[PDB]
RNA sequence: CGGCCGGGAACUCAAAGGAGACUGCCAGUGAUAAACUGGAGGAAGGUGGGGAUGACGUCAAGUCAUCAUGGCCCUUACGAC
């Protein structure tokens, strides 16, 4: 039973969603005191600034292994990066 | 009325040996940086101040009168009193 590739693609295709803009979900794998590193699953693991986490008293309330929200703007940057970003869904909400 | 004189190892001082200051700590900037700026502490803060220390080489630089030395010249003389 070779599952093809093909369908097992197509399943996961409808799985997902891939557009920029898109408010998508993630799951926040590691905090630094830099940027906080979330993957919501593309191609790589991206990393967001820390400001963008922190509230008026500047805390990070986020956590490791929190779901997160970020507005994906571009599933890949050249430099095998998904682009992701904390803010535009602070924007959206 | 003078450390002067008993006296004391307290203090200056005399040298000898050590401690201490390294962006060490904090905040910001910065490129997830090197570093920078500011602050605390501290006698001292960013090489704390100063000195000694002068790379490969350039100037056929200077010195044959410090000295040494290749050559050339004088030897009753350019030597010596
Ligand atoms: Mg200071
Ligand atoms: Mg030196
Ligand atoms: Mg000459
Ligand atoms: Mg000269
Ligand atoms: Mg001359």
């Amino acid at each position: 039973m070779t599952e093809s590739f093909a369908q097992l693609f197509e399943e996961s295709l409808k799985e997902i969603e891939t557009r920029p803009g898109s408010i998508v979900r993630g799951v926040v794998v590691a905090i630094d005191k830099d940027v906080v590193l979330v993957d919501a699953g593309l191609k790589s693991e991206s990393a967001i600034p820390a400001e963008q986490f922190k509230n008026a008293q500047g805390e990070l309330e986020i956590q490791v292994g929190d779901e997160v929200d970020v507005a994906l703007d571009a599933v890949e940057d050249g430099f095998g990066e998904t682009l992701l970003s904390r803010e535009k869904a602070k924007r959206h909400e």
